């Protein structure tokens, strides 16, 4: 089994999931550039789109997407809990936050990212960031998770993201639950093994 | 069951989904302007983002995001085949089609549907576009359908996103496979349905 990565990325998500699940795989980084891999291969034979993450199984066959990663590495390891049940409720509540981080949260830091972007096209983002995460700041109020009291691959998908904050120059004070989740989320051994691999 | 919509809007993705799917439910509209739905009531009661869709089970429960509703709404009746059975491989290969049409296609619509976008936003938007949908030209190429030869909750939400072509100066005359696929899914009598019943 292959991650295709690149430290820092959103790929640091699937990264933790896969350390989380105790699973072993290959780290292959990418040239976002010239769309080749650390091997020197074209890596827009493995995903079209050129991005990144990328999971190949050992049969070949790849999966990208985030959001689908993340549950098919949840679903190797059903004992970790790391999604709930597919057929259950929560699992489709799980589904709405992945799409949630990755449609309204993700999407929003990446013009931000871009240099060059104008400034009235980032200060509407930032402004929609900030209702975006207000709204995630009060669900982290309920529960130390964004589903209750176990952690799954929304919350890891979300520590990825929110850690981008500093990169971005959003300050995450003003939502004392954002910052009480990172610090929860950021001591846990698998998710430091994937900064330490990754050399963050 | 309630779905909240907007005529013509994303949510008429789990519309057709309902339809294909035989469910019983019932449509409330929500004043996207306003945010208050048919009967008055402040929506972001219902959903706290304030964005339709939002999908009201009978029991009092909610479900937002597309890709989260459309495979609760499929799931409910496996006979139709609405999507693959969870836990297989292609059932997240859907879930990676449905991110990718919601994150890659859907989000990047969205600023052209705003006056208040600057022109510099629409240009990077068209352009990101213009890539995105030939990807899925390509994918749509040799095969009816996203996930090959059965049609799925994947295609209902693809269909609503090129839709919106029109009304945004998109020609697709570039991917004749895409406008093949307009016609293969649009012919449906629950597409059709969906469409008299917005009173579009
Ligand atoms: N919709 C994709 C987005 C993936 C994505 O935005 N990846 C970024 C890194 S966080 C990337 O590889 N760079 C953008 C590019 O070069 O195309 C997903 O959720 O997996
Ligand atoms: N992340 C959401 C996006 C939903 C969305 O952008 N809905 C639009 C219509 S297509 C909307 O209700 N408009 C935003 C607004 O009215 O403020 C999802 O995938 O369901
Ligand atoms: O969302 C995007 O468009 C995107 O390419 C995000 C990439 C982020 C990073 O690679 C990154 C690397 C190091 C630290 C923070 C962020
Ligand atoms: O993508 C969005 O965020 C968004 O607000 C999309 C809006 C879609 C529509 O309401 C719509 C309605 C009729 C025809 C085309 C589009």
């Amino acid at each position: 089994m292959k991650l295709y990565y690149s430290p820092g990325a959103c790929s640091l998500s699937p990264h933790i999931a896969l350390r989380e699940a105790g699973l072993n795989f290959e780290l292959v980084q990418v040239d976002l550039a010239s769309k080749k891999t650390a091997s020197g291969q074209d890596y827009l034979e493995v995903n079209p789109a050129g991005y990144v993450p990328c999971l190949q199984l050992d049969d070949g066959r790849t999966l990208t997407e985030g959001p689908a990663i993340v549950q098919y590495v949840a679903d190797q390891v059903p004992g970790k809990q790391l999604a709930p049940a597919n057929g259950s409720f929560e699992r489709y509540h799980l589904q709405q936050w992945l799409n949630f981080i990755s449609s309204e949260l993700h999407k929003s830091f990446s013009p931000l990212f871009n240099p060059a972007s104008s400034d009235e096209w980032k200060n509407a983002v930032r402004q929609s960031l900030n209702t975006r995460l207000g709204q995630v700041a009060r669900q982290l109020e309920h529960a130390p998770y964004l589903l209750g009291d176990q952690l799954s691959v929304a919350d890891i998908y979300l520590f990825v993201v929110l850690g981008w904050s500093a990169y971005v120059n959003i300050d995450l004070s003003p939502w004392p639950s954002l910052q009480a989740f990172q610090g929860r989320v950021g001591g846990r051994e698998a998710v430091q093994s994937a900064l330490r691999a990754e050399g963050l």
